[PDB]
């Protein structure tokens, strides 16, 4: 008998993974990684946010179990969640129409989302972004689900073609479901404004999309209510939706594995109908999510004094960010860029695409330590004002 | 107009056990037991934070500096000391880097895992599983596209594992086959395989080209930590493939952290790395990276001396009033003039056995005397204590 695991072939070598074991191997002094997926401050560090250490010191002094949590795990995480996302004083919540599980990160609310829809409903195709963030494909593939990309970005004028972007939904079936971001369009960095909200939610009510929204940034864009504007829309015009949230990012929680799959329905009987399915969908998968995040997140959101230093620390986050982004254009004017990077400025996030060719790319790595992934994404939170300046210069000689 | 694509879902069946779960809560009645409990409780009814696990929680609080994405396997001192637990220091099969594993969202995730990668890149059709086994595995498997096949282990009516049974049904699995078999502390009959046994079921399993699946969920609530892993290891000495879901839910009592991993098996390094590359990519398309939290603890706890010495003390405690609720169990049921015999409680081990009682005796012991019990007749003996056995057992002998 030959083994079941002898032909197996290799899966495809990891190339972001392969850049980072370049960095590791790369012995000089003046690197900056703008490749990163993760916040970082002007230290170039991922510390835990303080509010965060608080309320684990709290966890810490008056946890007295580690027994299983129900499929959807923390009811009040499942609160603040809703509240975050819909508002407080919600009509949709005050109906009662929503329903959240917590999740194992945004990732496990999007398979689980995904899962579920494949079980139970005429959902084949679902529509992302072109580009979108990396992984949408093979977890909704992994599912069933087709994957269908609709237009977005124009690379070379840095902009959304919304024009574009609306016909392309044309394609898109009653019963389809279409994916957004919330907010800081991971990684173009480019959101549509309130307007543009406004008419893609009316547009996908008359086409009768699932609309699915992506919610992994509240609070980098513009402030937390500010993020979820385009969220509303939606909710206030859909019977039917699905978010899928993440705390790893505003929370800095990112190996907790903290996130939410909220149903929404046209009422609390047909949520709940559709919410057994889904609790089914997780058994079936890692039958309970991880306890330490969610309590993480629960206990800073439902105290005010709590509450209060947590979204300093993320408006810190969110006004970093910004002026990496500030400094960034201006140093590379007075370096004398020559082309102009204003559009940086007028995206949110901490990802934009820089517009450098792959060619660029590699010789900004092998030559200046300066590291990017090849499509020419970068992070502006590993921008500080210390590394700053060797930085558009080693850009502007590119160049 | 556009139908609503929810409208027309079918709710899930109710959960029978959850069912149970809430008619206890509200039963006023001061005698109620539960035994149907799927978790390990002290002599006072609690499910408590181990001491070791706080200690190691302060030490994490005070030196933790970062919570940044792990990679997709999770943290390497956990995938080594995993390793080591189930195969043993210095294992043959270690030093030849036969082994990799995937930290995961509990046991659980770790079947999970397994069964997409299995789906995605083999060409494994079915899995076959104790009768009865696990709940949870049937859904699992299924959910990858997994067919579900039982073999015959528990001899109802006699308290045995009919092992001559088991041989003979599973002549039926084909060669490439998925068996699974749980390492220790059978759930839910406790009574587990002697190693000889164990020994013809590995010798059996290559010559029919099996690939065997342990379920590894209660290394220490047997005899011990290394003596419970004598059949995981006895399968382990004759294949060159194999398949572990371990679990720290219950011996780090970390349930809810959901602390677990994957462990591959196969021929040489480079079979097993190419596997592994693949079951990489089966998590990418799930929960993208596991929890940190449970697993760093565990490692914390098991690389640092005196910790892991109050660890196993608290895995032998647990342990040890596992067996003496069963010795109890048996002994006041005499004591309370039950006719059928019971010792086969004394010949099992760990948390579960069947009682023996029909579902009609099961409504009758929760209706009329408040004992709670599954309606399979699965108990749970540690949600027994010195101070409620006698009114359980006799409630048990006036439904007899």
């Amino acid at each position: 008998h030959v083994g079941t695991f002898e032909n197996i072939t290799a899966a495809p070598a990891d190339p972001i993974l392969g850049l980072a074991d370049l960095f590791r191997a790369d012995e000089r002094p003046g690197k900056v990684d703008l490749g990163v997926g993760v916040y970082k401050d002007e230290t170039g560090k991922t510390p835990v946010l303080t509010s965060v250490k608080k309320a684990e010191q709290y966890l810490l002094e008056n946890e007295t179990t580690k027994t299983y949590l129900g499929l959807d795990g923390l009811p009040e995480f499942g609160r603040c969640t809703q509240e975050l996302l819909f508002g407080k004083g919600s009509a949709l919540i005050n109906d009662k129409r929503a329903r959240t599980a917590q999740t194992p990160g945004g990732s496990g609310a999007l398979r689980v989302g995904a899962d579920f829809l494949a079980k139970n409903t005429s959902v084949k195709r679902v529509w992302v972004s072109n580009p979108s963030w990396p992984n949408h494909k093979a977890i909704f593939n992994s599912a069933g689900l087709e994957v269908r990309e609709y237009a977005y970005y124009d690379a070379e004028n840095h902009t959304l073609d919304f024009d574009a972007l609306i016909n392309s939904l044309n394609e898109a079936q009653a019963g389809d479901v279409v994916l957004f971001h919330g907010c800081c369009h991971n990684p173009t960095g480019i959101d549509p404004t309130l307007e543009q909200w406004q008419t893609l939610a009316q547009l996908s009510v008359e086409k009768g999309w699932l609309p699915l929204i992506d919610f992994a940034y509240q609070g980098f864009g513009r402030g937390l209510e500010e993020d979820a504007e385009g969220l509303r829309a939606f909710a206030a015009m859909h019977k039917e939706l699905i978010v899928a949230s993440s705390y790893s990012k505003n929370f800095g929680l990112y190996n907790e594995r903290v996130g939410a799959c909220t149903l929404v329905a046209a009422d609390s009987e047909t949520v709940d109908r559709a919410f057994s399915q889904m609790k089914a969908a997780i058994r079936a998968n890692y039958s309970n999510p991880p306890a330490h995040g969610a309590s993480v997140v629960a206990t800073i959101l439902s105290n005010d004094a709590l509450r209060a230093i947590w979204e300093q620390e993320l408006t810190d986050m969110r006004q970093r960010i910004q002026r990496m982004r500030q400094l960034f254009v201006n140093t590379l004017q007075e370096k004398g860029a020559n082309r102009d990077f204003s559009f940086i400025i007028k995206q949110n996030g901490m990802f934009s695409f820089s517009g450098l060719t792959k060619e660029q790319v590699l010789r900004l790595r092998e030559e200046f330590g300066v590291y990017a992934v090849a499509s020419g994404r970068i992070n502006v939170a590993g921008m500080t004002p210390d590394n700053m300046a060797p930085l558009c210069e080693a850009i502007v000689a590119v160049l």
